[PDB]
């Protein structure tokens, strides 16, 4: 598997968000859906 569709990271949380509560990578090429704005369930 080569190919990646933005579907997969963005249905698997960055461990930054998890760990950290945030993803200061995130501007960086780091892959998943590093949402801090809209803060739902
Ligand atoms: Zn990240």
């Amino acid at each position: 598997m080569d190919k990646i569709n933005p579907d997969w990271a963005k249905d698997i949380p960055c461990r930054n968000i998890t760990i950290y509560g945030y993803c200061k990578k995130e501007k960086e090429g780091c892959p998943f859906k590093h949402s801090d704005n809209t803060t739902a369930t």
